[PDB]
Protein backbone atom coordinates (compact mmCIF):
# COMPACT_ATOMS: atom_id res chain seq x y z
CA UNK A 1 0.00 0.00 0.00
CA UNK A 2 2.82 2.39 0.52
CA UNK A 3 6.33 0.32 0.01
CA UNK A 4 7.60 1.16 -2.89
CA UNK A 5 8.02 -1.14 -6.35
CA UNK A 6 11.61 -2.54 -6.90
CA UNK A 7 14.81 -0.53 -7.48
CA UNK A 8 17.00 -0.64 -4.06
CA UNK A 9 14.57 -2.78 -1.35
CA UNK A 10 11.95 -0.33 0.05
CA UNK A 11 13.13 1.00 3.84
CA UNK A 12 10.22 -0.72 5.52
CA UNK A 13 10.43 -3.91 3.57
CA UNK A 14 14.38 -4.61 5.39
CA UNK A 15 12.90 -2.61 8.47
CA UNK A 16 9.79 -4.92 8.63
CA UNK A 17 12.38 -7.76 8.12
CA UNK A 18 14.41 -7.01 11.13
CA UNK A 19 11.83 -5.75 13.17
CA UNK A 20 10.12 -9.09 12.76
CA UNK A 21 12.91 -11.40 12.38
CA UNK A 22 13.92 -10.27 16.04
CA UNK A 23 10.70 -9.82 17.84
CA UNK A 24 10.11 -13.82 16.29
CA UNK A 25 12.44 -15.02 18.24
CA UNK A 26 11.46 -13.00 21.53
CA UNK A 27 10.10 -14.22 24.60
CA UNK A 28 8.05 -10.85 24.62
CA UNK A 29 6.62 -12.33 21.16
CA UNK A 30 6.81 -15.69 21.86
CA UNK A 31 4.94 -16.34 25.38
CA UNK A 32 2.18 -13.68 24.33
CA UNK A 33 1.65 -15.43 21.13
CA UNK A 34 1.70 -19.06 22.83
CA UNK A 35 0.21 -17.78 25.01
CA UNK A 36 -3.29 -17.45 22.68
CA UNK A 37 -4.39 -14.52 24.59
CA UNK A 38 -6.85 -12.72 22.15
CA UNK A 39 -6.91 -9.12 19.58
CA UNK A 40 -8.28 -7.43 22.50
CA UNK A 41 -5.48 -7.32 25.03
CA UNK A 42 -2.75 -7.94 22.53
CA UNK A 43 -4.12 -4.39 20.72
CA UNK A 44 -3.59 -3.04 24.28
CA UNK A 45 -0.12 -4.40 24.75
CA UNK A 46 1.39 -3.45 21.30
CA UNK A 47 -0.25 0.10 21.94
CA UNK A 48 1.71 0.30 25.54
CA UNK A 49 5.23 -0.11 23.72
CA UNK A 50 4.37 1.69 21.06
CA UNK A 51 3.19 4.79 23.08
CA UNK A 52 7.14 4.68 24.76
CA UNK A 53 8.85 3.80 21.64
CA UNK A 54 7.31 6.59 19.80
CA UNK A 55 7.47 8.72 23.14
CA UNK A 56 11.33 7.85 23.83
CA UNK A 57 12.19 9.04 19.84
CA UNK A 58 10.61 12.06 20.37
CA UNK A 59 8.17 10.93 17.34
CA UNK A 60 5.50 14.04 16.36
CA UNK A 61 2.08 13.03 18.41
CA UNK A 62 0.17 13.30 15.06
CA UNK A 63 2.25 10.63 13.70
CA UNK A 64 2.33 8.61 16.88
CA UNK A 65 -1.09 8.73 17.11
CA UNK A 66 -2.10 6.85 13.74
CA UNK A 67 0.84 4.51 13.83
CA UNK A 68 -1.10 3.27 16.87
CA UNK A 69 -4.63 2.70 15.54
CA UNK A 70 -2.89 1.15 12.52
CA UNK A 71 -0.43 -1.36 14.02
CA UNK A 72 -3.56 -2.14 16.20
CA UNK A 73 -6.05 -2.65 13.63
CA UNK A 74 -3.65 -5.39 12.10
CA UNK A 75 -2.69 -7.21 15.05
CA UNK A 76 -6.09 -7.21 15.49
CA UNK A 77 -7.11 -9.18 12.59
CA UNK A 78 -4.20 -11.92 13.13
CA UNK A 79 -6.84 -12.99 15.62
CA UNK A 80 -5.33 -15.11 18.56
CA UNK A 81 -3.41 -18.70 18.59
CA UNK A 82 -0.80 -17.18 16.08
CA UNK A 83 2.82 -17.70 15.77
CA UNK A 84 4.70 -14.63 16.88
CA UNK A 85 6.21 -14.51 13.36
CA UNK A 86 2.70 -12.41 12.13
CA UNK A 87 2.26 -10.60 15.40
CA UNK A 88 5.48 -8.93 15.34
CA UNK A 89 4.77 -8.35 11.63
CA UNK A 90 1.50 -6.69 12.64
CA UNK A 91 2.93 -4.57 14.47
CA UNK A 92 6.01 -3.60 12.11
CA UNK A 93 4.26 -3.46 8.89
CA UNK A 94 2.22 -0.47 9.87
CA UNK A 95 4.70 0.78 11.95
CA UNK A 96 7.55 1.15 9.13
CA UNK A 97 4.73 2.48 6.80
CA UNK A 98 3.84 5.34 8.82
CA UNK A 99 7.10 5.58 10.16
CA UNK A 100 8.71 6.26 6.29
CA UNK A 101 5.86 7.82 5.78
CA UNK A 102 6.00 10.68 8.30
CA UNK A 103 10.18 10.76 7.73
CA UNK A 104 10.60 9.38 11.37
CA UNK A 105 13.03 6.83 9.88
CA UNK A 106 15.28 7.20 6.69
CA UNK A 107 18.64 5.64 5.36
CA UNK A 108 20.59 6.72 8.30
CA UNK A 109 18.13 6.44 11.79
CA UNK A 110 16.53 3.34 10.39
CA UNK A 111 19.09 1.31 12.39
CA UNK A 112 18.75 3.43 15.33
CA UNK A 113 14.92 3.93 15.88
CA UNK A 114 14.71 0.27 15.12
CA UNK A 115 16.78 -0.62 17.88
CA UNK A 116 15.46 1.77 20.51
CA UNK A 117 11.36 1.83 19.36
CA UNK A 118 11.81 -2.11 19.92
CA UNK A 119 13.90 -2.11 22.78
CA UNK A 120 11.16 -0.13 24.65
CA UNK A 121 8.32 -1.60 22.83
CA UNK A 122 9.34 -5.02 23.72
CA UNK A 123 10.11 -4.02 27.46
CA UNK A 124 6.59 -2.23 27.52
CA UNK A 125 4.96 -4.99 25.73
CA UNK A 126 6.12 -7.32 28.20
CA UNK A 127 5.31 -5.13 30.86
CA UNK A 128 1.51 -5.25 29.79
CA UNK A 129 1.58 -9.04 29.00
CA UNK A 130 1.75 -9.64 32.72
CA UNK A 131 -1.40 -8.49 33.82
CA UNK A 132 -2.52 -10.71 30.94
CA UNK A 133 -1.77 -13.56 32.15
CA UNK A 134 1.78 -13.39 30.44
CA UNK A 135 4.17 -12.41 32.76
CA UNK A 136 7.79 -12.02 31.57
CA UNK A 137 10.98 -12.12 33.97
CA UNK A 138 13.57 -9.08 33.53
CA UNK A 139 16.15 -11.82 32.52
CA UNK A 140 14.16 -12.97 29.58
CA UNK A 141 13.04 -9.28 28.59
CA UNK A 142 16.76 -7.78 28.94
CA UNK A 143 18.06 -10.49 26.07
CA UNK A 144 15.22 -9.17 23.90
CA UNK A 145 16.04 -5.91 24.09
CA UNK A 146 19.98 -6.63 23.50
CA UNK A 147 18.47 -8.97 21.03
CA UNK A 148 16.60 -6.65 18.62
CA UNK A 149 19.36 -4.05 19.28
CA UNK A 150 21.68 -6.11 18.27
CA UNK A 151 20.58 -6.63 14.71
CA UNK A 152 20.18 -3.32 14.62
CA UNK A 153 23.34 -2.22 15.07
CA UNK A 154 24.57 -3.81 12.14
CA UNK A 155 22.23 -2.87 9.72
CA UNK A 156 22.73 -1.82 6.47
CA UNK A 157 20.32 -1.06 4.13
CA UNK A 158 20.96 -2.76 0.43
CA UNK A 159 19.88 0.59 -1.64
CA UNK A 160 21.94 0.98 -4.83
CA UNK A 161 20.60 4.88 -5.11
CA UNK A 162 21.67 6.35 -1.83
CA UNK A 163 23.54 9.29 -2.94
CA UNK A 164 23.15 12.41 -0.52
CA UNK A 165 25.15 14.78 -2.77
CA UNK A 166 28.34 14.20 -1.75
CA UNK A 167 31.48 13.92 -3.32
Amino acid sequence: MHHHHHHSGSLGDQLTSTLASALTKTNTLKAVSASKPSANVAVAIVTSGLKKALGALRINAGVSSQLTSAVSQAVANVRPGSSPAVYAKAIAAPSVQILVSSGSVNNNNAKQVASTLSENLVREMANTARRYRVNVPEASVQADVSLVTSMTSTFVISSQTSVQMGG
